DNA sequence: AAAA
DNA sequence: AAAA
DNA sequence: AAAA
RNA sequence: CAUUCUCUCAUAGGGAUAACGGUGUGGCCUUCUACCUGUUAUAAUGGGUCUUCAGUUGUAAUUCGUUGCAACUGACGGGGGGGUGGUGUC
RNA sequence: AAAGCCGUUUCAACCAAGUGGUAACUUACUACUUGGGUUUAUACCGUGGAAAAGCCUGGGCUUUUUUGUU
């Protein structure tokens, strides 16, 4: 049966994909159990693996279970879809942390389930992609978050006074009248066959309003949502991008920003999905620096980790705090945490200028930027000499920043709070009753830390040299003129 | 080298492509002349194997020297291109017969060449197809000519009224100035590496002005050149669908269609690719059949092979035509045509209400259309009792006619010249003197083909069943449903 | 050209010359601000564009960036007021307003 | 090339 | 899934 | 009547 | 309640099975790259150097878009608090 | 009174509901052929071979048949 046979398939990859992320899970534990120990000595805690909680709430949410017997669930599956009467189990719903909006509301469905809102939202989108805006970037196998900063980034410089409109729903997924979906599945040619309309229809069956969160199926349930009022904004002549609620509306006209407004308040009282004052900065106007306005200005604006300005592009100004508080718990971690505890039994003292926490601190700092990648293959790569370079760190998420004076001030903080954090870990050292102010990490001033660690080399390479973003920056660049978008961030995968 | 092994690929797919091709035209010759022998009897000419004329031109136009050492032409192709010595060799230009314009130029390009002109568009299509609009259905692996047709079928049917304007480039590739070319490679966010903007350059070398015909680098920069007039209609507000220079504009305002005339009027000033305006029809009013216009009124329009009005879909009549041509012509060569000669010698003439050929026409007829699938199977399908069917026919070139009446109309003029061209077979039969008038073919009268041919069967099958478009049409339909007109004309994405 | 010759950029400051090919350069930008409907008056770089609607101001603002990427005449923020709203002594106004 |  |  |  | 195999009344229930899946490090192959310097009969191994961008200069091609080469110039590691000096202004 | 509608009979290969005029054509003219792998017999392109023939030279060229092809 061609159904069935889909059906297991899909379950067995997704059963040995969760499969294989837990076995990668409780190994990498154990390896930085071990580190830890290595690290914090005889306080180090013991290592403690966890199961996920709702796997023992059903055994069908166990990828083990599943997989043992995954042939009678998909046969199972099958019978029940085509006699009409399948309905997905009740999903294990959690209060995942809002703090930005209070709570919000995620479902994790069983796998067989999920796997079935998979395989129809693959057919779906597969069906009807190209009925989807082209300025949709959300849920899709065609369209990034990139692409859309892409296009903004390059609206935004061709003109110098834009209108811009920001606007956010309340509750996107919660609040989508039934009525309204039903009325959408015939429009816009729309091709849906009866067995995924009826699938879709047993998805929304135990709500009466909205669509449920954590499936597949509801990011195309929510693309779909949201065509007439992507038709109305293009037909409008208006630029715009929307990523799932997230929209920005730009144009070079008061009248058609005023029209997008009226049209998005139509489209809400349509569907039942009031905007959200708060988050929703209404209608702005983007202009340059120093450019006088008339009405309420902003010089830059803010879309999914970036802040776009009308000259460039730089990244959101929460991203680079959560950038900086992951490389300082990294110093922290690494050099001063160890040196808080009540004993220093079990930790390795560094003595003859050879503190191998710096080291260790230094080459995570690396990972977590650049991904391991040395700065002498960098600057191969940026010299021709060599053709291959992957781009999997923190800056393969923004490839398109151009904001070379963000990365430079991101590098000064860098190398400074390096040198304030060894200097902290000296002065500890010293009330242990360990003087090393005079060994290698310790005696160099901020000035010459880049300079003094770029010649250290242990085992023939330079680990100890201080990762900067202005190079990594140009890696990106080139890489964009030679990969693309795609290619750059197909490992950063950044979804999310 | 990663760039020596891929044209190595390139060019080794490219060659086997060729010489699998040739050896199904030479074996489907053999058997055709087989076939032939078997129908003209001693009338029949010899088989002719024709090798095409340019292969003799040089030994890099056939495919089997290529094949024989496609390792060293790789390696100097790739040595070539890192010097920036690359160059094309000379094409070779025929007469393609253009009789609507006089005649059309094409050039068929040396296999190296060809190869890495397509493995060069491959990239950067990969790499920018997420700049190009999505209403350019041209030369790309995300968008076809169905995808426009429903967009235009569907915006059509929307409203009552609308405004168009029909546009065509006159000699459009050869005409695109090379400065206007490379001003767009910096513009719009494209990613172009230097080693594709030299290799651009270097397949416009030859000439001064316009691009190549028939490379699919050619392909690439007719796309990239329409981006400034895609995104200035886009902007207008008014809704338009490119195929190559084919350009059809509709708006619900007179004053938008204006502007987009000016807008494509100022884009030919700035790439000097006028328009002509014989093929051009200019700015019409598409209404309903009855309604009252007062400009320049048309109550449907052309569009590759689709009549579109307002109401439904149906197939060009120049389209019409030539499915009345194929078909007649079977009826003619597979009856008729073998009683016109001097002699019958080696000719079956049918007997005991058995004519062989007119089951062979009606089984070639069924395969140029259904593509051999019996009504039974298609029956099946669509009562849902089976789920396989597949579409490789002359209505899978047309997967979204929804004109059921023009379908009728053919089918009755299929019924209609079955009866007439086997009258005038029992005609020549008699006239040859062998009365056959009461045997099965020829005693049926028009209203008893269908029926009684429907009864009739061969080897535990009906292969006698007269075809009809309705019943392929309503498959088609149930297979737009259940998947996406992409994979249903998915082996008809070539022209004409 | 021979006036122009020496440099490689703009035209010579305090001859005759200058002047007509001030005057020849900001053509097309005067041709575009009469075909928007606007009313406008320039006296060499000075220039104050006043109109009765609020659309029609935004476009000229446009057109002027426009011209001066296509001339490289940038326009200084400081000098340059922007739009306004010229209404009598007391009149309510919604934008940045001035009364002369 | 979506799960949460 | 682009030419000849 | 037109600038240094 | 093997996460292995198998059976079926098959999103559930039986059977026997001790392996099933996965991680870090290392070796082999395969990519893979500029220069200089250690050791051996010329190749491994060891230690170093540089790579980027912009402008100017001159040069060679260019199908006039541009490109190459050579030399110079410039850019190439944040901010905040306290003290203090010079400069700056009445 | 018509138009119209409903029959019934007859001519035609199609374009042709057309043309000044009416036939031809599919390796043509100007986009496709059976659900996917797995091997008995049939058989193809080109190249080998073995036979014959017909030319040049005194071995070479050309054309047919056979074989591997398969
Ligand atoms: N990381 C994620 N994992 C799972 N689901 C996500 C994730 N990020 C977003 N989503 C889903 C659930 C979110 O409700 C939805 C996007 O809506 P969101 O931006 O949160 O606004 P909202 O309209 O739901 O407002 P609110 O959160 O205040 O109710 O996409
Ligand atoms: N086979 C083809 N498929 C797609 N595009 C083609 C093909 N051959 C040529 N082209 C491109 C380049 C040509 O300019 C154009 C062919 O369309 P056509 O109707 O011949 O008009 P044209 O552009 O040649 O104008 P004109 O005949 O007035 O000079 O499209
Ligand atoms: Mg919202
Ligand atoms: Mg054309
Ligand atoms: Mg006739």
């Amino acid at each position: 049966m061609k159904l069935e046979q889909q059906i297991q398939r899909v379950i067995l990859e997704e059963a040995k994909a969760l499969i294989k992320d837990y076995h990668e899970y409780h190994n990498r534990v154990h390896l930085e159990s071990v580190r830890n120990k290595k690290r914090l000595g005889d306080s180090a805690p013991d290592k403690k693996i966890h199961r996920p909680n709702y796997w023992s709430f059903d055994k069908k949410f166990d990828p083990f279970y599943v997989k043992s017997n995954y042939k009678s669930i998909a046969r199972s599956i099958a019978n029940k879809i085509e006699n009409r009467t399948y309905l997905p189990n009740e999903p294990f719903t959690k209060d995942v942390p809002k703090p930005d909006g209070g709570i919000r509301k995620v479902s994790i469905y069983q796998i067989p389930d999920a796997a079935i809102s998979k395989l129809f939202f693959n057919r779906l989108l597969a069906k009807n992609r190209h009925r989807f805006s082209s300025f949709s970037y959300a849920y899709r196998n065609d369209r990034n978050v990139h692409f859309a900063i892409q296009d903004i980034s390059v609206d935004l410089k061709k003109n110098e006074r834009t209108f811009l409109a920001e606007f956010d729903f309340s509750d996107f997924f919660g609040s989508i009248s039934h009525s309204f979906l039903n009325e959408q599945f015939n429009e816009n040619g729309f091709y849906i066959s009866p067995e995924e309309k009826f699938i879709i229809r047993s998805f929304l069956r135990e709500r009466k309003v909205g669509i449920p969160q954590g499936t597949s199926i509801s990011l195309f349930l929510a693309n779909l949502t949201c065509w007439k009022l992507d038709q109305d904004l293009e037909r409008e002549g208006v630029k715009f991008s929307r990523y799932a609620d997230d929209t920005i509306i730009w144009s070079q006209e008061y009248s058609k920003i005023c029209n997008a407004f009226n049209i998005i308040t139509n489209f809400s009282k349509s569907a039942g999905i009031k905007i959200n004052p708060k988050k929703s900065e209404g209608i702005s106007l983007l202009t340059k620096k120093g450019l006088p306005s008339e009405i309420t200005s902003k010089n830059n604006l803010d879309f999914l980790g970036y802040t776009l300005s009308v000259e460039n592009v730089s990244i959101k100004e929460k991203s680079v705090k959560k950038i900086k508080k992951q490389i300082s718990y990294i110093l922290y971690r690494n050099l001063i945490q160890p040196l808080k505890k009540t004993s220093l039994a079990g930790q390795t003292i560094p003595a003859n200028d050879r503190d191998k926490n710096f080291l260790i601190a230094i080459c995570e700092i690396r990972r977590y930027m650049y991904g391991g990648l040395s700065k002498s293959q960098i600057k191969d790569y940026l010299s021709g000499r060599s053709n291959r370079l992957y781009f999997k760190g923190i800056m393969s998420f923004y490839p398109l920043v151009n904001d070379v004076e963000q990365l430079k001030q991101l590098d000064g903080w860098i190398v400074s709070v390096i040198y304030r954090a060894l200097k902290l870990r000296c002065q500890l050292l010293s009330k242990w009753g360990y003087n090393r102010s005079h060994n290698f990490p310790f005696i160099l001033d901020r000035e010459d830390i880049v300079d003094k660690c770029s010649k250290k080399t242990i085992a023939g390479r330079k680990l100890f040299e201080i990762p900067s973003f202005l190079l990594i920056h140009k890696a990106l660049q080139k890489g964009l003129q030679e990969s693309g978008i795609e290619k750059i961030m197909n490992p950063q995968s950044l979804n999310y």
